[PDB]
């Protein structure tokens, strides 16, 4: 039987309205001396029924789960490599083959996902983990990250929607689709150094993204160019993986042509950033 006091608090590992995450050691058991995360929730539901659903080397892995007082527990693998986020800003910008390794990564859970009826609608780089190895996690299933929360019962605004596709803003009803926008939103970050729309306010920003304008930099490949132009659509369906394809349709593009698929669904393929090494 598993309880909080099967656990030392080790540090914070970050903390929001709604929940707070801690490094812990477990210290009773067969995993006597294991490190984990441990997520505590205020009560959530769709979370942990997400991560006892999914099974996939790309995301987040549920090891326990609990309830005690007014309090939910989940107990997630430990992830050292921190925040894709804090590599994008270490190196300004990616170079193409750094952006694709994670993007295509990353496509693969989402194929997983979306097998399974999940949308995870927000590709913004701080909701991608690195594990020791310097892989993606997907991590972020939870309600809100956030101190300061954007209206008062939704919680769609609360942080950046900079990687938000535009039916998820006009709340018009929307599908997979978003998540083959939020990885060109995501793309677009990693090779120029900034989101595809940007305001100077939230309004601005929620125009520019409604309106869809791309500017795709002269400077990046023309199979990144091209990956973008099919990704960034306000078009939901006209967007390359909304098809029946899913995420087959995204691997298959020529921006992932030195791709072997196998090899990088077994992890054998070498990070381009290795945080033990750091
Ligand atoms: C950052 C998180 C976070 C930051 N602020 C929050 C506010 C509320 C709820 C969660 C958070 C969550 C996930 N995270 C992890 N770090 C390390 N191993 C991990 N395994 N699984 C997750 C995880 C670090
Ligand atoms: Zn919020």
């Amino acid at each position: 039987k598993i309880r909080p006091e099967c656990f030392e608090l080790l540090r914070v590992l970050g903390k929001g309205g709604y929940g707070k995450v801690f490094q812990v050691r477990k210290v009773t058991g067969a995993n006597t001396g294991k490190i984990f995360a441990m997520k505590v929730l205020k009560k959530t539901k769709a979370e942990r029924n997400i991560l006892e659903e999914v099974k996939h080397p790309f995301i987040v892995d549920l090891i326990y789960a609990f309830q005690t007082g007014g309090k939910l527990y989940l107990i997630l693998e430990y992830l050292s490599g921190g925040e894709l986020f804090m590599q994008l800003e270490r190196e300004g910008i990616f170079m193409e083959d750094t952006a694709c390794f994670y993007l295509a990564e990353i496509s693969m859970a989402l194929g997983h996902l979306h097998q399974k009826g999940i949308i995870y609608r927000d590709l913004k780089p701080e909701n991608i983990m690195l594990n020791h190895q310097g892989h993606v996690k997907l991590t972020d299933f939870g309600l809100c990250k956030e101190s300061i929360h954007d209206g008062t019962v939704t919680h769609t605004f609360c942080g950046t929607i900079e990687y938000m596709a535009p039916e998820i803003l006009m709340r018009s009803g929307h599908n997979r689709a978003v998540d083959w926008w939020s990885l060109g939103a995501l793309m677009y970050d990693m090779l120029t150094g900034a989101p595809p729309f940007t305001g100077e306010n939230r309004k601005k920003t929620i125009d520019k993204i409604l309106k869809c304008k791309l500017n795709l930099p002269p400077y990046l490949t023309q199979e990144a160019r091209d990956l973008l132009k099919k990704l960034l659509k306000r078009n939901a369906a006209s967007r390359l993986g909304a098809g029946p394809g899913d995420a087959g349709e995204v691997q298959a593009h020529p921006f992932f042509r030195h791709i072997n698929w196998e090899e990088l669904l077994a992890r054998k393929v070498e990070p381009p950033f290795k945080p033990l090494l750091q």
